[PDB]
């Protein structure tokens, strides 16, 4: 296949809701399960046709998922993808939205950024429980609520690859090293110049392009949208900056 010099998600499947929604991870390290749960949103439309246009619950795989890892402590790409394959995630919007099965119950908040909402600050909330049960207002049952993929896969840690499966199959989760001058970040096109690791961070890539020369992949952060680029942001793409391009991970419904 050609690869156009810039592509764009939210371009390609406009009437895949998902791909233009950016979330709010809120107080929690819950990053991993926003990057699979956007990403498996977007997936499960584009790939459907747009017969499955839903948002999937963040708090279903945050709460449920055994093997992910620590909830609300950080999270495993892989295991979070085989999760949706093997028992699938309900649906579920914003607190505020407070839509679908199983609606995240934690309210949006500032990711050291300047804003109109209350700053999340350095205290984490309690994983919640993995409750099982839709809200009162939700008339399916909690287990018929389920949407599920068939395969779930790393993608090669090459540019053209990941590019190739965006473009094709819809946007993927990654994870990048997160260190102290992404924190920082208000626009343009990001590369760590300074600070030390904080760790790691899981997000959800839907396209790339090219400014003034300068290569990079366009990224959904999960930090609502007064952070960056209207919850967007930039990082160099071709180098494997901040391991940007060697933990994609992505899964497809047939
Ligand atoms: C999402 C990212 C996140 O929430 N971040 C940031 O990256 C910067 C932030 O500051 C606002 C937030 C806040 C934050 C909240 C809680 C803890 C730390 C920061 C989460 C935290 N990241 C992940 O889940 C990450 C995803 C990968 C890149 C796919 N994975 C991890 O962090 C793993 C999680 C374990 C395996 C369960 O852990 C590490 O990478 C460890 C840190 C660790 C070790 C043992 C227990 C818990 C965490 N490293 C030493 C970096
Ligand atoms: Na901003």
């Amino acid at each position: 296949v050609e690869i156009p010099s810039s592509f764009d998600s939210r371009k390609k499947w406009p009437r895949c809701k998902s791909i233009a929604t950016i979330r709010d991870q809120s107080r929690c390290g819950s990053c991993w399960a926003f990057g699979a749960v956007e990403a498996m949103s977007d997936r499960s439309c584009i790939q459907s046709g747009g017969k499955q246009n839903v948002e999937l619950s963040a708090v279903d795989l945050l709460s449920c998922c055994e093997s992910c890892g620590l909830g609300c402590e950080g999270g495993i790409l892989g295991p979070a993808w085989d999760y949706w394959v093997k028992e699938g995630i309900v649906t579920g919007s914003s607190k505020e939205n407070h839509a679908g099965c199983e609606p995240y119950p934690f309210p949006k908040c500032e990711h050291h950024t300047k804003g109109k909402y209350p700053p999340c600050g350095s205290k984490i909330y309690k994983t919640p429980r993995c409750k099982q049960t839709c809200q009162k207002k939700y008339k399916t049952p909690y287990t018929q609520d389920k949407h599920r993929g068939k395969s779930s896969y790393n993608v090669k840690n090459d540019e053209k690859a990941i590019q190739k499966e965006i473009m094709k199959y819809g946007p993927v989760e990654a994870g990048f090293t997160v260190y102290e001058d992404f924190l920082n970040y208000k626009s343009g096109i990001y590369k760590h110049i300074t600070g030390e690791t904080l760790g790691g961070h899981a997000i959800r890539i839907i396209g790339w392009g090219v400014e003034n020369k300068a290569p990079y992949w366009l990224i959904a952060n999960s930090w609502n949208e007064d952070w960056g680029e209207n919850g967007y942001f930039r990082i160099v793409r071709g180098r494997d900056e901040c391991s940007i391009e060697s933990e994609v991970t992505a899964g497809r419904i047939n």
